[PDB]
């Protein structure tokens, strides 16, 4: 009988190859052509924390399972109804599979912040205004980071923290996590292929967290004499030369109006778009803010509401790599437990 | 052969009790007379995220392990000499037993900083500055918020953040994670039970990362009316019968002086004191900063430089609960893997 597992990112390789490795057969159901999740699809280029480059650290974790006779891997596909009791699951996908089950580990993940929903900080308008995603892209592909008005290297680039988060105003009111992090992360990558490029980072709070602080936050400045300030943005504009970063020096209101040859936006980590989707056919209940709810951690590790289902990953909520691969072998380890 | 499992805080009860659910014996070996951890022997009370007791949480996880007769406890114990290999280990006790084991997880957590170390912010020189630890228990104990000085309800409370973290001069880089949202928490307990209380806390950032922002940060602001103010503090006197904190108010450079009744310290997490000692007899590299050393976690999740030996929880770094019980039920997983 084999464990149903959903979404073929960092958090389901992790739960199919732990099972695998202790014998028990899994369904790996992902809905896009490739496995890999975010850091595959998105491009992403050095991780925090071990500097390794995405397509290798998390192209092995791909590897590693697309040949285990034990995962059974289902790629352009999705569950389309889910029924049953713990050891007693009937899974039926997209393509008309039906799959008898033992329980199943949601493992969907999150949607990238669209940067078009914080319109007063120019996404859409300039085509100098970039996500963080598009900036790991020009480093993994090996373009460079350039600018897209005229492909020129960009001699000042500013990096806006929180878009998509901390916003009450835009109904979202969490903290991604991990953006502070990989901002310091790409501003260090931005130094290192131009070396005549002045980064700043505009902040509210610094997040770098736990190793991140020595690892990212202090190198960030005395190696690559990275600048953050921290200040409320009003908005970006043009004018018609350069990209304007307009705002409040510290929290108060002290003007500042500065010119940048790229603006990038540290987008959050929104809810899956699918979360609604996969609520009712899996019949999990939602977090107040659109996550997959989990149980608390206490109890039965990786617990959703509903028995024989669990949940891992940035499914839960804006959540690290690391933390991800964790969750996803302890809700394997509760999958397990079923068999008693 | 059974898995042996190093100290019984969080994560230890949470390997055993996942192991155990699996059919896979274990020997939980703790240092202490009684197992649960920092949580249980320093008194915590509510716990984040949850809001749950600490004595409620993680009892309940020390009592479904302490009749489980596939978990075999030993108390007021240490690992004495580690020797073999994977599937072949043996391990003595202090009390002269003698342990055949398959692999080792260590769950051995860390020490709480002690701010002796940090003499220019009052600990030791007067009684009413206290350690967030010291808080948890005035709540847990039920006996409530109270000067040391004369017992008296403190009007005036002022938390001071990243006391024995962020802090190159005494060898403390890192950022212990949890204190900003652990004393955000805090900050509510003392106001929902002194509502004449007035809490204030001095930062550098604050870090409620996550579903921690709006449940901890904005809550205590919004419902509670806890004030956050971004300073450097210099020093914390007395003029006699109040305790005076003294720093530059970061935003607009100008120093302050403002009177409290007590000051608590947000007490960082430093390495366990005794990693030396489990390097030197488990032959596990440490990380710089004196934490177990654990591998990168795309290729096997929990792996020290070891084979046959895992890691998880604060042993590895500043970490929370949640986070230390997915480590924890993850290591068990890749233990289980040795089995082949
Ligand atoms: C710019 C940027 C850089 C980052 N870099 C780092 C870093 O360096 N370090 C770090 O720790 N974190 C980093 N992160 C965070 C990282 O993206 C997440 O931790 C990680 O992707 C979470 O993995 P996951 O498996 O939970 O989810 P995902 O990566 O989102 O994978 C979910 C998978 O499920 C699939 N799926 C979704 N819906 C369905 C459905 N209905 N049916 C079936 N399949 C479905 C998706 O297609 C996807 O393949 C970064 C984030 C950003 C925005
Ligand atoms: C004031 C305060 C409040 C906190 N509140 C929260 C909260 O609300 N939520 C949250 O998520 N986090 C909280 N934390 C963090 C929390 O303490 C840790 O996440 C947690 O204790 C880590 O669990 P652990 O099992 O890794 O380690 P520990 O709790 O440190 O347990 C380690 C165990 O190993 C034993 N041990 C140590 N050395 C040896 C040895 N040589 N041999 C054998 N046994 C040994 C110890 O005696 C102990 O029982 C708080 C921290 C502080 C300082
Ligand atoms: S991790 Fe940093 S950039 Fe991301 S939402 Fe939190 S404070 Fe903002
Ligand atoms: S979590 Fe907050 S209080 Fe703790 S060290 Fe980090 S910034 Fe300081």
């Amino acid at each position: 009988k084999p464990i149903l597992v959903v979404g073929g990112g960092p958090a389901g390789l992790a739960a199919t190859h732990a099972l695998a490795n202790v014998g028990q057969p899994s369904v790996l159901v992902e809905k896009r052509d490739r496995l890999g999740g975010a850091p595959i699809f998105s491009g992403y280029a050095k991780l925090v924390p071990s500097g390794r480059w995405a397509n290798e650290a998390i192209g092995g974790m791909v590897s590693r399972i697309e040949t285990d006779s034990l995962i059974s891997i289902k790629t352009n596909t999705t569950v389309v109804s889910f029924d049953g009791d713990p050891n007693n699951f009937t899974a039926k996908l997209s393509d008309g599979t039906s799959i008898d089950c033992a329980s199943a580990i949601l493992t969907t993940g999150f949607s990238h912040f669209d940067s078009v929903n914080k319109p007063e900080w120019g996404f859409g308008m300039f085509p100098d205004v970039v996500t963080t995603t598009q900036v790991e892209q020009m480093i993994s592909s090996g373009k460079g980071v350039r600018c897209l008005s005229d492909g020129r290297k960009p001699k000042r680039v500013a990096i806006l923290l929180c878009v998509g988060s901390r916003d009450r105003q835009i109904g979202r009111e969490w903290c991604s996590k991990i953006c502070c992090t990989v901002s310091a992360n790409l501003a260090m990558e931005i130094r290192e292929e131009l070396p005549d490029c002045h980064v700043y980072i505009y902040y509210m709070d610094i997040r770098t967290f736990g190793h991140y602080e020595s690892d990212y936050y202090w190198r960030s400045q005395e190696e690559f004499k990275v600048k953050y300030i921290k200040a409320r943005i009003a908005e970006v504009t043009s004018d018609g030369k350069q990209l304007i970063v307009k705002g409040e020096d510290t929290l108060v209101k002290r003007p500042i109006t500065i010119p940048f040859d790229m603006v990038v936006h540290a987008i959050g980590m929104d809810p899956n778009v699918d979360n609604m989707t996969i609520s009712a056919i899996f019949g999990v209940e939602l977090h107040k803010h659109g996550y997959i709810a989990r149980k608390d951690t206490y109890g039965l590790m990786g617990a959703t509401s509903r028995p024989g289902v669990f949940v891992a990953g940035s499914a839960i909520g804006p959540e690290t790599i690391d933390d991800s691969i964790a969750q996803a072998n302890a809700a394997a380890m509760s999958a397990l437990s079923l068999g008693r």
